[PDB]
């Protein structure tokens, strides 16, 4: 259970992201495509992506980085009180896309990361707790639905 204060660290770097989310989520998901690899394989629409420059170039991975971080700002703004947005995010994420627990971890440090480098002097260490306790709080959630629908593993 994250504290208000640390909720107000986390929605406090939250809303500088807002400002650019196009952006972050770009630099988001071409470091999880760099960082692991595994991951773009999961995407049909991306996995023709072969360097970090094309990745950069594509107006569809932006695309969907802002779908992303939109429905990832709409549950952390619920702080915690998020179940109505993340059920159909874990089923669709479970059953269709088929995503592992573990990928989740590996955006969360990708975003965590972005942060850091965009938002340092709102991003120092409190702000980086604070933000990983958010996102175990999301992979937690997450992993229960998983669980319940025999995709946890
Ligand atoms: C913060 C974590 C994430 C959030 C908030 C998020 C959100 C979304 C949303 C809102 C959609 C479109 C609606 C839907 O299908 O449910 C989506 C689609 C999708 N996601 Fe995620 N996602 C996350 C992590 C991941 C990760 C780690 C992967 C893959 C490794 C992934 C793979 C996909 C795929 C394959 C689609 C369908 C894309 C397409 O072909 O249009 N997601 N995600």
């Amino acid at each position: 259970v994250l504290s208000e204060g640390e909720w107000q660290l986390v929605l406090h770097v939250w809303a500088k992201v807002e400002a650019d989310v196009a952006g972050h989520g770009q630099d988001i998901l071409i470091r999880l495509f760099k960082s692991h690899p595994e991951t773009l394989e999961k995407f049909d629409r991306f996995k023709h992506l072969k360097t970090e420059a094309e990745m950069k170039a594509s107006e569809d991975l932006k695309k969907h980085g802002v779908t992303v971080l939109t429905a990832l700002g709409a549950i952390l703004k619920k702080k915690g009180h998020h179940e109505a947005e993340l059920k159909p995010l874990a089923q669709s994420h479970a059953t269709k896309h088929k995503i592992p627990i573990k990928y989740l971890e590996f955006i969360s440090e990708a975003i965590i990361h972005v942060l850091h480098s965009r938002h340092p002097g709102d991003f120092g260490a409190d702000a980086q707790g604070a933000m990983n306790k958010a996102l175990e709080l999301f992979r937690k959630d997450i992993a229960a639905k998983y669980k319940e629908l025999g995709y946890q593993g």
